[PDB]
């Protein structure tokens, strides 16, 4: 996995949306 690297904050509102939330 990569998650020790990723920010996590800002970058959930970019996925959510193309993803049918």
């Amino acid at each position: 996995t990569r998650y020790l690297r990723i920010h996590p904050q800002s970058w959930v509102h970019q996925i959510a949306l193309r993803m049918e939330v």
